[PDB]
């Protein structure tokens, strides 16, 4: 489906990557993160956040965590006040290590869904309120490529 208009682009960011999305994730609008993991990976993280606070730890809406051991999982959950929610786990993995992969994040109203290399991954339903989310945090051992937002 259709990645055209992407904006704010930003190509080869430093990881940790804490960065303000340009703008309010409602319904329809998406985020584009292209990367790849080293073949010492275990595991990255993405994270959409309610600012870029560390202590208070800022609320995550939406933390979304390919793991590569043995045969690798995406491991998908919220932090609210400081804690973690109950992990939402997908076993059918379309991450490789030095597998380049184009991930898509589509905000919906009840849900995000998640695509790697144009083939559905995932859904994970809203905690939070998506309107809440105005940051993007990317962690761990991984090369990110670009990221890029579609809002029109």
């Amino acid at each position: 489906l259709s990645l055209n208009n992407l904006q704010n682009i930003i190509y080869n960011p430093v990881i940790p990557f804490v960065g303000t999305i340009p703008d309010q994730l409602d319904p329809g609008t998406l985020i584009v993160i292209r990367g790849h993991v080293p073949s010492d990976a275990d595991r990255f993280q993405v994270d959409l956040q309610n600012g870029s606070s560390v202590k208070p730890r800022a609320d995550v809406a939406f933390h979304f965590n390919p793991r590569f051991k043995r045969a690798g999982c995406i491991v998908c959950n919220t932090l609210i006040n400081e804690k973690w929610g109950r992990e939402e786990i997908t076993y059918d993995t379309p991450f490789k290590r030095e597998k380049s992969f184009e991930i898509v994040i589509m905000v919906l109203k009840d849900k995000f869904q998640v695509a790697v290399n144009g083939k559905h991954t995932l859904l994970y339903g809203h905690r939070i309120g998506p309107e809440k989310i105005d940051t993007l945090g990317i962690y761990g051992k991984v090369n990110i490529h670009s990221i890029g937002f579609s809002f029109s």
